[PDB]
């Protein structure tokens, strides 16, 4: 494990500062978030200044994908719930645990895809 680099973080900041939610924000996010844990991805989203309406639409998308995940993965290391993949009810160690398991559950890659789904919807919003 390494925390997402500050360089990575600062690039993401200048990307969003400068492009708001132009469609180019999406390939930049994907390049800058390679191999990220859910916690790292939240650090990235939380460094975003302002844009509270955009951030609200993103959270609603995340919450829908999490509920859909929960609908297809009933309960019974625990298996992650949707909120665990989104990093809001899971610890960093738990995220690393899933990602390095055999077989692995790539919670970072799943959450990144949910975020990209949200960013596509925001892009439809600034357009």
């Amino acid at each position: 494990h390494q925390a997402i680099s500050p360089r990575t973080l600062n690039a993401w900041v200048k990307v969003v500062e400068e492009k708001a939610f132009s469609p180019e924000v999406i390939p930049m996010f994907s390049a800058l978030s390679e191999g990220a844990t859910p916690q790292d991805l939240n650090t990235m989203l939380n460094t975003v200044g302002g844009h509270q309406a955009a951030m609200q639409m993103l959270k609603e998308t995340i919450n829908e994908e999490a509920a859909e995940w929960d609908r297809l993965h009933p309960v019974h290391m625990r298996e992650p719930r949707g909120s665990d993949i989104a990093g809001t009810t899971s610890t960093l160690q738990e995220q690393i645990g899933w990602m390095t398991h055999n077989p692995p559950i790539p919670v970072g890659e799943i959450y990144k895809r949910w975020i990209i789904l949200g960013l596509n919807k925001i892009v439809r919003m600034y357009s």
